[PDB]
């Protein structure tokens, strides 16, 4: 219902705001690799992986038809990390910071799109 360029122009700054977060975004900039990490149970627990680079690609390639699909992918990323990692880990606390940032950025944008 939305043109892919309008979605990208409006939404990409909110993704850029996540990428700008250092150290917090670094573990989220590429898909979780259970082979490199030695965690063969990762895809048992996380059935639908998501990360910043995959969200960026879906914006870049026109895979979102409406902006709540983008918001849902961002929250899928967050919920995957909170689900798999322990609350004392960097990834878990880093994820919480990304959620704080995203909440503030996505707010005016979703209003502007609808
Ligand atoms: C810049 O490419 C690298 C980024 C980080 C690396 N990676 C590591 C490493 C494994 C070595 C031992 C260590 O200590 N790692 C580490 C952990 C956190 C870091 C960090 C390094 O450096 C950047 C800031 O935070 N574990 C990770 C866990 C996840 C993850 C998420 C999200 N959901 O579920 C899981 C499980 C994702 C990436 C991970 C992988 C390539």
């Amino acid at each position: 219902i939305f043109k892919p360029e309008e979605l990208r122009q409006a939404l990409m700054p909110t993704l850029e705001a996540l990428y700008r977060q250092d150290p917090e975004s670094l573990p989220f900039r590429q898909p979780v690799d259970p082979q490199l990490l030695g965690i063969p149970d990762y895809f048992d627990i996380v059935k639908n992986p998501m990360d910043l680079s995959t969200i960026k690609r879906k914006l870049d390639t026109g895979q979102y038809q409406e902006p709540w699909q983008y918001v849902d992918d961002v929250w899928l990323m967050f919920n995957n990390a909170w689900l798999y990692n322990r609350k004392t880990s960097r990834v878990y606390k880093f994820c919480s910071k990304l959620a704080e940032v995203f909440e503030q950025e996505i707010d005016p944008v979703m209003q502007s799109l609808g």
